[PDB]
């Protein structure tokens, strides 16, 4: 039956070799490192299954590629290089991010806390990306720490937002796919079936900052029941033990985002002006208001 649209699998295997480094696996998706045979350049090949739960999902995948294509120009978003297709898969040849997931910097078992300088930088960069997406009426809707990557870890590199499979336009219906995300990263409005808002992304940015500063998930519980209660009650550990080494300004940033009412959360643009993220690079010469004149 189906005619293929994208570049042939025979061309894929001619131009690239897969490496033994599997990068991620989900129910309908596998990501594996590959190398260009001609240049030696590394990429991440994302293999997306077209058939899902009975459904022909090529239209969905095409939409995901449209979104990636629009957002390509923003350096905080992962870059799409090529697309290939075979009987069962559409394969995205994406930018390789050698640092892996920002989640690795949030793990309880990591001993080194990332410096405040670094957390500030990383949050700024994530906000720049989200600002760009929101300016183009794209809500990501799955901004879990596993979907933000780093270009390197030694030294600490730059941010790349990935995985636009849940992304929608502003004010689209909160449907069966939304209410099925990762339970601990879902916003209150998602649980309560309110429509999609840019504010949902901002809540997720609150979580990322909390996780970078405390190495603890703010809402996960005993069970998913307690997770959902924690989300809907907005029950967050701000205790002095957890926050003794976290600045007030960072606390303020998180608290202004982790609020039940999506309309009270500031926009990406306003967040970029937050006092917390205003930092002078000590290597630059500051030019004060009182001039030599
Ligand atoms: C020592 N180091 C630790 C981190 N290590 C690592 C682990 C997992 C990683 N995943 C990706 C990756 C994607 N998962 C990915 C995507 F899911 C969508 C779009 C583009 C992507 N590009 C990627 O590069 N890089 C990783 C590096 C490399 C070795």
């Amino acid at each position: 039956t189906e005619n293929l649209y994208f570049q042939s699998m025979e061309n894929f295997n001619n131009f690239y070799i897969l490496t033994s480094k599997e990068l991620g696996r989900g129910k309908f998706a596998v990501v594996r490192q590959c190398i260009s045979k001609s240049t030696g350049q590394e990429y991440a090949a994302k293999f997306l299954k077209k058939r899902r739960r009975g459904q022909d999902c090529r239209a969905e995948i095409l939409h995901e590629i449209a979104v990636l294509e629009l957002a390509k120009s923003c350096p905080r978003v992962i870059n799409l290089h090529e697309v290939y297709e075979n009987t069962s898969e559409i394969i995205l040849i994406l930018e390789y991010a050698a640092g892996g997931e920002i989640f690795s910097l949030c793990l309880p078992e990591l001993a080194e806390m990332v410096s405040e300088n670094d957390v500030i930088r990383l949050i700024k960069q994530i906000l720049e990306g989200v600002y760009y997406l929101h300016q183009n009426n794209i809500v990501h809707l799955d901004l879990k720490p596993q979907n933000i990557l780093l270009s390197s870890i030694y030294p600490l590199g730059d941010i790349k937002i990935v995985d636009f499979g849940m992304s929608r336009k502003i004010g689209h219906a909160c449907e069966l796919r939304e209410i099925m995300g990762t339970p601990e990263y879902l916003a209150p409005e998602i649980l309560n079936y309110d429509p999609i808002t840019t504010a949902t992304d901002m809540w997720n940015i609150g979580i990322i900052a909390y996780m970078l500063l405390t190495h603890t998930s703010p809402f996960v519980g005993e069970d998913n029941q307690e997770t959902y209660l924690n989300i809907s009650q907005v029950n967050v550990d701000y205790s002095e033990e957890t926050f003794s080494s976290v600045s007030q300004l960072a606390t303020d940033f998180i608290q202004s985002l982790l609020v039940k009412n999506p309309e009270k959360r500031p926009t990406a643009e306003i967040c970029l002006s937050h006092s917390w993220l205003q930092q002078w690079d000590f290597e630059n010469l500051f030019h004060p208001e009182e001039t030599s004149s």
